[PDB]
């Protein structure tokens, strides 16, 4: 009785975006506690990736909120474990996060294209409002970090950027 | 001299959306004073529908504001009286309002589709920004009310939800 | 079971004074946004007639609350559109509103005479408290406005009085 | 070089209590948004189970911080989806959570017994400080909730207890 | 490594929008100091066009910010001098600014159409969010000024609107 | 359905602990009001033992809250009148309290050894957290008062230590 | 007469622990003022190790207070001069500190075991509360310091970590 102009493949897409967000929350959680391991001991990346872990959880809840708003049905799936147990250098992890956000960005743009093909005017604006530009700004930020992590180099530079920039 | 990329059927659509909003303001006004009748005596729905009556008036003024912004001409028509003189149970009225907002939602989505076909980029975003998601959230809210009004049932439950939720 | 000394004919007059108030509100809303149109562009008039639209909408709602309080039943009719689509000069519009308020005063006086004949002291005093003096002042204000608008003439004076007096 | 009196089997129990906590968090997130669905529409339950989702997610992270502090290595597994897609009545859901917390208490007690057998006083006291009493209270709270939900019955009472007690 | 779904003709369009904004900043700067010439001595238009000069500079920087966000390359060109060295009456200059903003509005709508044809979902929303409605409201405002500058007429009227409205 | 890892013996032992703190509370009240008697008239000792009476009462209430929290059943017994109807000198009653608290301490340690023997890890930590260390601080306090009340002697010593240290 | 459940060997062990905690403060005091030597001139390390020395002297007084509370007897031995008059680099001193903390941790765990095997439930919990988890926190912290000291390297890095992290 509330569902209106809400295509069933869109509802499917929304249910798949939820898992991808939760999967990205779990990767940043792994990364965050990787930098908390004594042998890595980078507390600034810890802080930086715990916050990314929190925010990607919020994104998943926004989609579940969205799924209920439009009259859809939320269906959850296993949250896959992250592709690695350790994440290398600070620069390595940022690199791995850039690739994660680009992949999430394509799913969001495909989800938008799908919704657009089915005439879902509110769903498109909704994805634009809550996701399309945050993704762009998240990706620009990781790129910047990577350039800067290259410039400062390993060793003291890595300590510094971790402390004075991340967190 | 200001009109730019503003199709004349769009201007017509905007003029018809104005009347539909004013017609919905008038229905919620009828509903609001129906609950003020001693034989109904639901002061919380009174408050809830007076506020919906005010907000649907504001929507109509936003469109008139919009009509003048884009270079169009506002043409007003008779505001039809509401389809009923009394509105039944609290649950009945919410049900009648859900159906009103769904109908308004389709007109807004058709108005958007029309504007889109004529390339009106600003008009589309404008409808999305001011209407498409407020409609979605208004519809989700009425649905929720209806589920809750079913759960509490008639009698004391109806008194309670009126007092402790509506207004 | 609350109706007392409330005559059926008085109930009908209230019902029709309600529709009359909604109609003056619609007329002022029309004038308000006529002055928002770029080809007119008198911002003060726009604010002046928009708040007059809000006020005669509140008159209608008082009459509606009164109808209920005394134990009548509200019956709404269509609100006919305004007279005109455009309202000419600032002075033409104030003169048009004067005529409107003037007609509105007469049916209030008619409603008062009707109630007196039915021995309805409370309805008579209610009408004097909320309407009869507040119309006398509105009519005096408009007469003042017309004179002043006549004094300052067209062009620079119309802008001046619109900016410095209305709103 | 910081590991001390930390047994490999205890490290494995922590790793699996981590995954267990993430799993209870996912289950509660599932219940939280089941109550946000319009066909259910219990706002209090939604806030109650969303904050319980946040909490058992923090349990997982404590265990993660502990694993690192004592010199183990974190190993994450997939978080299996919840049991069910819908959770029935408010009382069904609290009973389901009771069973869940109940299972979670047992493996904490198992983890405690395991650690005791390895002579691991610090890990035992850590588990008592952060988990063992905080589970006893959670289980008592849920038992209380079930009784109360049993007392107020279906319909108006479920709404009442959802509004006035959960959240 | 950050560029994603960012068409190279879009990047070209963005680089051309930058120059058009800077060109409009420079015209309003000329206009602003024209009204500062003793022989014109309109200090309110001075203030009004210095602020428009500042804001059109900001628009150009938003696009450069945009160009770097999406992974593009900023390429600057000569900022052409304004089409006139003097700008006539206050009404003449506003008229010249209306025509400037309408031209800028078409470039923005063409830039949007281009981006839309290449599927750039984020770029479209971005142009809508930062430009499409500010343009509409800037154009409605200049039109209004022009109507009012006609009404007040030359001489004292021109002094007044300059002082009491512009700035 | 909330009971877990809570042995039937422990529960019996909690019930008699309940009775033994209530017995202590009442012994301490009798002491307190003995020192309020005009023939004794030590206002410090009255305050001191009325306070300890309240604390042992709170202990008994903590123990009843724990019985409920772990899923047992409170079973109350008669509260036996205290050992004496009068308590001699100030040092005498402090000495009776030391004996009493050592009896309560040894009961708590047996209740702990019982609970340990059944693997009730939460019970053990609860007794450590609220009882075992408070008993040892109390006993040190009592031993300290006796040494001092020995050092100050009878007469003006007793009076002084009553007024300046106890209460 | 206050000694209850306090074994002869538990007491000898607190006395040995008092001396051990006194030995740590002396070593850390020695570390502290080495980093104050002109040929060393690390002010962070001095601040940081002066604090370590204070803390370990707090720990010694806690045990001295415990021995008195349980009715044992404090017996003091000489406080041996530290192993080294000089401590090398910052990372060398921190590594020495991690070794002493693991040693001190072991005899605490040893002391905890001795008391367990005598059934001293209070003494065990007392060591958990004031010592075992503090030791794990200190050992983890020291670890992190060695990893970061390796990462920042010699020279500027050693200076940087000393200023920006230690004190």
């Amino acid at each position: 009785t509330i569902r209106q102009n809400y295509n069933e493949t869109s509802e499917a897409g929304v249910n798949k975006q939820i898992n991808l967000e939760l999967y990205a929350s779990y990767t940043y959680l792994s990364m965050a506690f990787y930098f908390d391991n004594t042998t890595v001991a980078l507390p600034g990346a810890h802080k930086y990736f715990k916050k990314a872990s929190d925010e990607e959880r919020e994104h998943a809840m926004l989609l579940m909120k969205f799924q209920n708003q439009r009259g859809g049905t939320i269906v959850l799936q296993d949250i896959k474990k992250p592709e690695n147990d350790s994440w290398g250098s600070l620069k390595d992890a940022v690199q791995a996060a850039l690739a994660l956000e680009k992949h999430v960005n394509q799913s969001l743009l495909d989800l938008h294209k799908l919704a657009d093909s089915k005439g879902d005017a509110q769903m498109c604006d909704w994805i634009e409002t809550h996701f399309l530009t945050e993704q762009v700004e998240a990706i620009k930020e990781l790129g910047d970090h990577i350039t800067q992590l290259t410039r400062v180099g390993h060793g003291l530079g890595e300590y510094t950027y971790d402390k004075e920039n991340l967190g």
